[PDB]
């Protein structure tokens, strides 16, 4: 669905990627220099080291049993070796059949983690789901207040206390209101500083420990958002929130705006956890589901 | 397919819009008053305030750097500004490889919605695919009647229940009902009243709700149907639903007959949501998959 502004929005990652390889191999025969520049583009793409290597290797050794000597022919497993990457995490995030389904959504501030708790709600409200959100991020007064106005604008029920409230306390009362008022789904915000990166592992981990005193398998959940283009900073920050929690999937906003797309790449690569959606605007439906096929047919489509 | 007939079809929608721009431009230099005749030209058949200044702006600003003197070679650019407003929204519907495909057709009464399912259907047929229709306008009885005396004169099965019967009901015994008879695409009407008391809305909500629970997945299409006749009215009609249900596609209907063809390009300018059909005459394949190139060649054409 809405493949045309996928395509669309993808336009400045494929200079480089993708379509943006085609005049790299125009007029070429397979030689060591042109994987040479492939793999700066590659790199300069923020494509990652490991998996650079290992794109290099697998089309390498691709092109020679198949006996190719026209780099054209590159484009076609160049695209079947990257679509094989993103095929492993491709895997929709279901919400069904629980009460509530509790989101523990995890991130640094700035990459757009409200922005993306604001369009899910919005999006399983149309599906006729009932939905409610935790400001778990207690200390951003301001954010706090955004939110409570945003939900009386959606008619969407948002628990909060006071500022500097302990986010536990105010996720345990969301999953009580949430079970006394049959809430599908249970979306809780939460702080993203990690200038003391301990402090907030540690408040993640006293969250997941309250909750599992309500629901043994809340959350149902933990979702990172990571920003994409700030390349290779949204891999380290995936590689700390999954060693301290646990992460079941992760959200990458911001494609359009970068020519840094490679990075999906990367992510998909290291660490195998499925990604569920990718924003790629400010539109509801710009939040969408992340289908490894769409993406590689967008990306690598010549126009 | 049958582009001449997509052609006449056009044919009050070019007096003022495609080829109706030659008259305004032949023997003309470029100017301010060029440019204000031509908005208004736009705003006259219906493009859209904010679609209208989007393309005099291009055009003014792609007329400059190029320094065009000749009004007739505006002709071309304006062939490509509006064609890159229906390129992005062209993008066919495809129902193939599920079990059943379940489209959800919505919209106001009046605009074409069953005559739309109807050809749909047909044309599905044809292609050797089964097809299931569900009667989700309960309160509607003679529309239920008429839709079941439709199916067994085309031998398309209907699922229907008593009047004034729960939708979400109706459509939920659809789905098993096209699961268990391997059924390739299965198409819901839903009732078409804007009125408060209906709550069709929240009605269309629970319909959806419904079909999760049988398939997460469902319903892989959202399509509304609109009608170019009603001018501005398709675009709030466009808004109110896509803000409650989330639209997938868009059914425009009933090209054939008016001068408003300027619709197309508002619609497709303001939502981006793709445009899967055109509605243009009363025979079945004048419902046709919406190609953008076509259409723009057809409305240009001399
Ligand atoms: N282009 C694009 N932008 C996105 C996308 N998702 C989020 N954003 C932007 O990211 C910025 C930060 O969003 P937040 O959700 O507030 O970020 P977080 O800090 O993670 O949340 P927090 O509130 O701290 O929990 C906002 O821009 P500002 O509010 O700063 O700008 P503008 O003023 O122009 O709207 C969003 O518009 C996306 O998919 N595409
Ligand atoms: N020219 C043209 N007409 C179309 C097209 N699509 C639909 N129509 C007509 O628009 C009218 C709407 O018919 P319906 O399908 O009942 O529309 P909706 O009310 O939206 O459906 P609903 O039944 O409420 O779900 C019908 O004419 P009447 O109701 O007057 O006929 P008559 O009344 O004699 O049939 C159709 O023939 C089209 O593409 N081109």
């Amino acid at each position: 669905g809405f493949f045309a502004r996928l395509k669309r929005s993808l336009l400045k990652t494929k200079e480089n990627l993708g379509s943006g390889f085609i005049s790299l191999f125009r007029g070429k025969k397979i030689d060591d220099d042109l994987f040479e520049e492939l793999e700066e583009q590659l790199l300069i793409a923020d494509v990652g080291v490991e998996t650079t290597r290992k794109i290099i290797t697998n089309l390498t050794e691709g092109a020679s049993r198949k006996q190719l000597r026209d780099a054209e022919a590159l484009y076609g497993l160049l695209k079947e070796e990257m679509g094989e990457i993103l095929a492993k995490v491709d895997e929709p995030l279901n919400v069904e059949g629980k009460t509530p389904f509790v989101i523990l959504m995890v991130g640094v501030n700035g990459v757009g983690k409200t922005t993306t708790i604001g369009k899910l709600a919005r999006q399983f409200e149309q599906q006729g789901k009932s939905v409610m959100l935790a400001a778990g991020d207690t200390f951003r007064a301001a954010a706090v207040e955004q939110l409570q106005v945003w939900g009386q604008r959606n008619n969407i029920p948002v628990i909060a206390q006071h500022t500097g409230a302990d986010s536990a306390s105010v996720i345990f009362d969301a999953i009580q209101a949430a079970k006394a008022r049959n809430i599908d789904v249970l979306i809780a915000d939460t702080a993203g500083r990690l200038q003391n990166k301990s402090h907030l592992m540690e408040e993640l981990k006293k969250i997941v420990r309250v909750m599992k005193k309500l629901d043994v398998e809340a959350p149902h959940e933990v979702m990172l958002t990571i920003d994409a283009s700030t390349g290779q900073n949204a891999v380290s920050q995936a590689k700390l929130f999954h060693e301290a929690v646990g992460l079941t999937g992760i959200t990458l906003t911001k494609l359009d705006g970068t020519a840094k797309g490679g990075v999906i790449f990367s992510v998909a690569d290291q660490f195998g956890i499925p990604i569920r959606y990718i924003g790629v605007g400010e539109r509801i439906e710009d939040l969408r589901p992340f289908k490894a096929d769409d993406f590689i047919e967008a990306l690598f489509a010549r126009e």
